[PDB]
């Protein structure tokens, strides 16, 4: 794969590292009765979210012009986990917003 896809996947995976640790933040913080931050945190990680799908589709386009099949697989395979976390995220953030 060329630099500038493999520049995209490493900030990928490391949006997705935050990703996995504000969704801890926030259901700790529901836990412990801390509503506040865990709103906070929820909207943090959807923006998180937003950016990982931007850079997926991005590196998608990329492999797809490059002709790399192996990278287009894995990117629509990140670009769902991506869209699956985003949809996780916003339904918790609405059940934290009735609460």
């Amino acid at each position: 794969m060329s630099p500038e896809i493999e520049d995209l996947l490493k900030k990928i995976l490391e949006l997705l590292e935050k990703a996995f640790a504000l969704w801890a933040e926030a259901k700790k913080a529901l836990a412990e009765g801390d509503l506040e931050k865990a709103i906070s945190t929820l909207k943090e990680l959807i923006a998180t979210i937003e950016e990982v799908i931007v850079l997926t589709k991005k590196a998608l386009e990329l492999a797809e012009k490059e002709g790399n099949p192996e990278i287009v697989e894995q990117a629509k395979k990140l670009l769902d986990l991506a869209e699956a976390l985003l949809e996780a995220a916003k339904a918790e953030l609405a059940r934290a917003l009735s609460l």
